[PDB]
């Protein structure tokens, strides 16, 4: 493991499962699980990938992807890998995996504060 100083480094733990946005699909979502936590470096994979190591990737927390799960469920827009992916698997494995990370989540879920941000919120603005 590793103990450093105080903050959101030491609430995430390898394992936690976390959402994560698309370059090119910004409307699009995906499940993702930390594979490995290194002084905030978590190295997120695509669910279903986990045999393969090469489709992985790597972040900080202090990213603006990094999204908890559950949000998806109040607007749903679309929740769907990428094209980069899903092909490689069955839909049904892409859904397999999708289904019971979901539950996880509910069990090694991660707490707020993670990402405890704050910035302009108020309403659009024609121009």
């Amino acid at each position: 493991g590793s103990s450093g100083s105080s903050g959101p480094i030491d609430l995430i733990t390898v394992g936690s499962l976390i959402e994560l946005q698309d370059s090119q699909n910004p409307f699009q979502y995906w499940i993702v699980s930390v594979i490995e936590n290194v002084g905030g470096r978590l190295r997120l994979r695509y669910v279903g990938l986990e045999d393969t190591e090469s489709y992985d990737q790597w972040l900080f927390y202090l990213d603006y992807r990094l999204r908890p799960v559950g949000w998806c469920q109040e607007n749903k827009y679309r929740m769907d890998p990428p094209s980069e992916i899903y092909p490689l698997k069955m839909a049904s494995e892409w859904k397999c995996t999708l289904e019971k990370s979901l539950i996880d989540a509910a069990k090694f879920p991660l707490p707020m504060e993670v990402f405890k941000d704050h910035a302009d919120l108020s309403g659009p603005s024609s121009g």
